């Protein structure tokens, strides 16, 4: 109850914040509906309670947390338990509302994404490629080439997803030079489809 | 309310502050105008509430704050919202109060600034050489050749700007090589005018 | 008794974080006695009360924390004041639970353990090497040839230890060349025993 | 007098982390007297403050601070005063307790030191070589040649001084090449009474 509370001081906050900066309509429902979606009611100071926890409890509860996430992919579910807790610990959390854009077309792309819950379109010159949903990664081409986004991103529906930087996929990837090949395969694929060797 | 009692203890510690520094009389009064016209009765943690908020939603409100300023610009109201976008993200909100120095000649650039609102002398040597309000730019110059500062620049007024760092600048330019050329024709322009190439 | 306080305040914020991401039976029991055994019942804000003091007396205090551990170990017990204090500032403490896996055998090592209190097994392929305890160090392998886990480590009991990350060891070990051999000789010897120059 | 209660806190915080950690007697006594001398019965959190305010208000604020040693010292009483703000700007306020070792000779030195109250017995090999007071500094060897110390430097009393790192020496001095001579000279001159071009 004093976690509903915080959240409901925050938000009042936020609500201040929107006033004075006069924040317009759409933003103000916006805003309030990602509230209720991402905490749902409550908040915590997650990486100040995981910061006094020590590291094998961190990753209990991060293999919890992204439990169904790893059985759903077969790189996790398939993969030494060491590696996925590796990558896993890496991960950052982030919601997107409906018809937000997570990737733009022709962007320097740092990072990488897991859904958990959602799905996304997947457009190349505003023309629909496919759709990605629970248990697909996107944004892994440009982790590996190093230069521009093939494709746009945009989320269909609220999306739980978990975000991987550039520089920790290569860290994991030193450490677990035998997962590499797996992400290959996959940004070879694609890269066919939509037609690149750029 | 709880941001303008926020504000007021916030004050009330400024206070103490400075009477236990015996900070002077026209520095107290100027910080006292400062806090009045910077925060306006009101404080957020602006980067807290901003960070529990998604990416699109930090830019919806950053399009939003500067929205003024992008359409004084033919940089940005002509130019890629992508781009804008990008640049926008990266800017810092300062405040100067009449007579403030923002750049010193001879002094090594590290940061650009935009004028939301105010009035700014440009000086060479103690010698006015043109000002600059709402809707420029200055700075740039350092930005590009990477040496010292051409002209002081003061504030003539209260003064609301948005600095962008030199490697916050070139991160963007990579990633939109198109939009250098645009900052090039106005620091050549100017160095002209002030008759340099150092 | 306000550091008692907060211990429980955060503690009632633990067991809703809990309850939030409806953590299973073995790893709330595991946090609870976590809990216990490394603050026993109240929190500090060590580093910020740390922050506040000068330097000799965050020394002062660190060389009392560590004063047993300092004596069961000829590497500081004998050493130079300057050095173990150099060392010493650098450690973190780490509490580990009975069975946890300090570190796992082939993975990169960018860090390395002293025993303050606790037994450890050292492990090889699942086959039992030796154990450890109060006034050991291991994990210094990796410090120094730069490559893979030897061994695996795993927390036979409660264990409180004070990890030294890579770069601190070689800061200190520039600062104090001399000490560089005492690691060399442990880690030469322990290589002979499991067989390698990998 | 919300400042006068924050020391009163963090002070009733102090008292248990040494019970906690059964802190010895002498250095209870220590840090009592060191929170005094430094404090003086009112907290501030000076950079949460002074991160609110304006570039040009932290640098009145600055100025005003070291007023009287800026004055006592040729290095920036005679100097401009756009390096005098630039070097304080950079500094950081350090107070030891008499008989604290500031440097240990022959350790790295990363640091320098600038005596704004206090006097400092400078010692080689245990022999008294000066003393240093007010208006001197200290520890500028080591920033140039880049190696280590050539003497220890004790607080023969309470002592407040700022420190300046060697990262930040050095982008000053970039900055101003023409401030480098004058530290030179001086090193120069101690070198010699002490005997070394090590
Ligand atoms: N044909 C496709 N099918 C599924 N996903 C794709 C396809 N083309 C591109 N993508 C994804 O869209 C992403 C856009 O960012 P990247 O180019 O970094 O990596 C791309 C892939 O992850
Ligand atoms: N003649 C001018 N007209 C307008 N602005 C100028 C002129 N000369 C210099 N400036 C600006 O003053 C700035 C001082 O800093 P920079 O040299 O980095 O870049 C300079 C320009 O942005
Ligand atoms: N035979 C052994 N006896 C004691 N400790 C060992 C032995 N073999 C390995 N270790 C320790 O186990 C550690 C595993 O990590 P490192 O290889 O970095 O360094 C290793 C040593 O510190
Ligand atoms: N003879 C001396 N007189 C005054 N100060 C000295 C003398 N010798 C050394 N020092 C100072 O003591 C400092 C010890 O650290 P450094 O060698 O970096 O720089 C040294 C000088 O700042």
């Amino acid at each position: 109850d004093s976690s509903r509370r915080q959240y409901q001081e925050k938000y009042k906050q936020v609500e201040q914040y929107m006033s004075f900066h006069k924040l317009p309509p759409d933003t103000r429902q916006r805003i309030h509906d990602y509230y209720e979606h991402r905490y749902q009611g409550k908040m915590f100071d997650e990486e100040s309670i995981l910061g006094e926890l020590s590291e094998p409890l961190r990753e209990e509860i991060i293999n919890f947390n992204c439990r169904k996430l790893v059985a759903s992919m077969p790189l996790f579910a398939n993969a030494d338990p060491n590696f996925v807790t590796s990558m896993l610990t890496k991960l950052r959390f982030e919601v997107f509302q409906p018809g937000d854009y997570i990737i733009r077309e022709g962007t320097i792309g740092k990072k990488m994404y897991f859904i958990q819950h959602g799905v996304v379109s997947v457009l190349t010159k505003g023309n629909k490629e496919t759709k990605l949903a629970d248990g697909s990664y996107f944004g892994e081409i440009c982790l590996l080439t190093r230069g521009r986004r093939t494709a746009s991103v945009r989320a269909d529906t609220y999306c739980r997803l978990y975000s991987l930087s550039v520089d920790n996929f290569n860290e994991v990837l030193e450490e677990y030079p035998m997962m590499r090949r797996a992400f290959e395969t996959v940004a070879l694929d694609r890269l066919d489809r939509i037609g690149k060797k750029n």
